[PDB]
């Protein structure tokens, strides 16, 4: 009893990509459900869903970052099944994220408070699934940043591949090599 | 009291939305999936399937240019809207013939198109939506946009119908428009 | 009994601004609820909500006109609490609105019927909250107009600062000084 066959589609809008959710039709799923997307015998990527009116029923919309991360191409047939988080080990305890300005062009020398970023990160991504290596778009203080999940650990009653962000998940940031990003605060690696 | 409700025809919020071929409304007036009969004037009624979107002004119904052309509507035009119910076997689509062509003169490649693959996806995205003979639609397939014209529709015989509901076993047959460079293939043709 | 701290965000699209609602994540609120946005210790603003998939959880999206009116800047922290209309005095009896073309480039000499405008205004804004001094965007006959709430009065069993538009609320328009706007109809000042 595998998942259903669907097609990868492009993201309806740029703003939507800030969600880092796989976007779907309300006819197929409801927001908040999680899915495991099988692209081949070598990969099963986990996404958290969010509905949008423009998504064609039978398709799943992905932003550019997600398509790169998941090695997806528009039109591609994918196998999709509901994924359930139901074990303590799956909740994220700590997670390390590599950050940098999205547009290598726009780069300010202003100092950014990581503790503030960590709090907002937890706020907008609460109950969403993340995996080591995943690339995301993060909107902070009206600026766009690129994020790379470097590590994830569960709460010791350690290392996990994928996990659910919860209210007490700890996020530590660190700029990418050669980054002109000045990070301040205690939410730094 | 029994007749429909008075509303205004509005523009479609986005291009992407037009791929749905649904009349788009406010979640304040309707819920997605309901069907409506839109009266423009005596002797002229058009049936649409609804889909909500946050940007639609309450009291208005959004239509894409092609829908407005077909229903002969103009922006701001006042219309009479009433819920329409499909509840008779004769209304389910058995077979439907569609004339296809690239939506844009621009992109016009000569590659092959499996009418069987298109038919399946058509049924997939338009399941439970209403279509009428003569209706013009926008169809997204393989990252390419095509224009569709509903030529004929027939009900199942336990024939010819004006409007019907697409269901899981509805059969769709395609046929390119005259002078079309559409390289159709497969067994889903007229 | 305080509200929750959130951040002001940009409006996902231009079309959304026609709603004049504060837009939110379906994860935080449901459409139709009303909120009081405390921007500072002496100022609280009232908005009616509408959900949209692109709004980042933990944030509230506002159009430029709304940000100007409530003195908000993007990323700004705000305290948000549900607001309840539950007293007769809060229902709008009459309201005076100053109207003008939204943009210079869109100026013309066509006649716009106030009675028609009033009816459509009540139609699209029914059950939404408005305050004296609030500036809105109004779409009428495929044209965009700027609106300024000049006055609001309750039904005498008078003057109120904020109120809920209901089915029998009366709206009177008047053009801005020097407005080349051509207003007809009886729903005037």
């Amino acid at each position: 009893m595998a998942g259903r066959s669907m097609q990868a589609a492009r993201c309806p809008t740029d703003e939507l990509s800030l969600s880092n959710c796989a976007v779907v039709s309300e006819k197929d799923y409801q927001s908040g459900q999680h899915v495991i997307v099988r692209t081949s015998p070598n990969h099963k990527y986990i996404f958290t869903l969010r509905t949008h009116p423009s998504v064609v029923p039978g398709s799943v919309a992905f932003s550019l970052p997600q398509r790169k991360w998941a090695g997806l191409s528009i039109g591609q047939e994918i196998e999709v099944a509901l994924y359930s988080f139901d074990k303590a080990k799956q909740c994220i305890g700590t997670m390390t994220i590599e950050i940098d300005f999205l547009q290598k062009k726009n780069i300010d020398s202003n100092p950014y408070d990581t503790d503030k970023m960590a709090a907002e990160f937890i706020q907008q991504f609460n109950n969403q699934a993340f995996s080591v290596g995943q690339q995301l778009v993060f909107s902070f203080n009206d600026k766009l940043f690129g994020l790379l999940v470097k590590d994830i650990e569960a709460m010791d009653p350690q290392k996990i591949e994928v996990g659910l962000v919860v209210g007490n998940s700890q996020v530590a940031f660190e700029k990418a090599e050669n980054s002109s990003l000045n990070l301040i605060g205690k939410a730094k690696t």
